């Protein structure tokens, strides 16, 4: 008779889980603004009568 | 009496749980617009005045 809990503590703390899935950090960019824009710059066009 | 090594119990290595913030943020501001299309001026020698 005498001793007590021998320190065994045992419980895991907070269960671990070191995970950071699909978003995880930045995952692919987000959408590619669409850059909309002049097209052929006919200037000075044909010759009319 | 008592007994040694009870099995004192706890939580050993705390830990935390897992995440990820990476989720998409900001993506880029809107694409570079414009004016597309006949991108031109008057034409060539037509009916004099």
């Amino acid at each position: 008779g005498a001793p007590g809990a021998p320190g065994s503590q045992g419980a895991p703390g907070l269960q671990g889980a070191p995970g950071a899935p699909g978003s995880q950090g930045a995952p692919g960019l987000q959408g590619a603004p669409g850059a909309p824009g002049s097209q052929g710059a006919p200037g000075l066009q044909g010759a009319p009568g």
